[PDB]
């Protein structure tokens, strides 16, 4: 694998969005991976439904947070509708998959990273854009404006993003905290420390939606 991966340099990625107070982290995570991989495979780049995967994933707790896996297992067993026929509110409400017609994107299936391991996370993202969890809770993520971001944070992992790259010192991230946060929306992550929970804990939990 190559010592940079940016997946916005090769039209994978769309505009960075913005959750709101609702704990919807885990579904617009899935979503920037759906959008990645359609756009890898399909060679169309679009949006899908953050607000489909709050209303319709019973495993997750809507606004009160969720799953990123169990939203990707939603996509592979039924699918997704694009974002501008189920556009996102902010809050959860009925699941109203039936009543938008045909979903306009499905996968085969999701996979775990191995988890606590660099090498792997590093191996998947140059493959696609990744779901991943980190510490968000600490005020020095929360007023992060740029740069390599080294914390202070703990492993305590409470929010879903997407790591959409890398290069030799960090991990390139898609927040959902809208455009005036960070780096335009994004955060470059330091990798390499040797901490194998990851800086604020990014080699907790990552996922990625498999499509033949
Ligand atoms: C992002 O907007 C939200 C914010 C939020 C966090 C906590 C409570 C409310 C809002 N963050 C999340 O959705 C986070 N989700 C969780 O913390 C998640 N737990 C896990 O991801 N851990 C599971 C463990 C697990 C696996 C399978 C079953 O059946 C049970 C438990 C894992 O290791 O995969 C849940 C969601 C509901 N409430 C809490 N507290 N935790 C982030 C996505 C991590």
């Amino acid at each position: 694998i190559p010592e940079y991966v940016d997946w916005r340099q090769k039209g994978a990625v769309t505009p960075v969005k913005n959750q709101g107070s609702c704990g919807s982290c885990w579904a617009f995570s899935a979503v920037v991976t759906i959008e990645g991989i359609i756009k890898i495979r399909t060679g169309n780049l679009n949006e899908y439904s953050e607000q489909e995967l709050l209303d319709c994933d019973r495993r997750s707790y809507g606004c009160n947070g969720g799953y990123p896996w169990s939203a990707l297992q939603l996509v592979a067993q039924y699918g997704i509708h694009y974002r501008n026929t189920y556009p996102y509110e902010g809050v959860q409400r009925y699941c109203r998959s039936r009543e938008k017609g045909p979903y306009a994107a499905k996968t085969d299936g999701v996979r775990q990273v191995q988890p606590y391991n660099e090498g792997a996370l590093l191996y998947s993202i140059a493959n696609q854009p990744v779901s991943v969890v980190l510490e968000a809770a600490g005020k020095d993520f929360q007023l992060y404006r740029g740069g390599i971001f080294v914390g202070p944070c703990g492993n305590k992992v409470d929010h879903a993003v997407a790591a959409v790259g890398y290069g030799p010192n960090y991990i390139l991230i898609k927040n959902s905290w809208g455009t005036g946060w960070g780096e335009n929306g994004y955060i470059r992550i330091k990798r390499g420390t040797g901490n194998s929970y990851g800086v604020c804990g990014l080699y907790t939990s990552s996922f990625y939606p498999v499509k033949n």
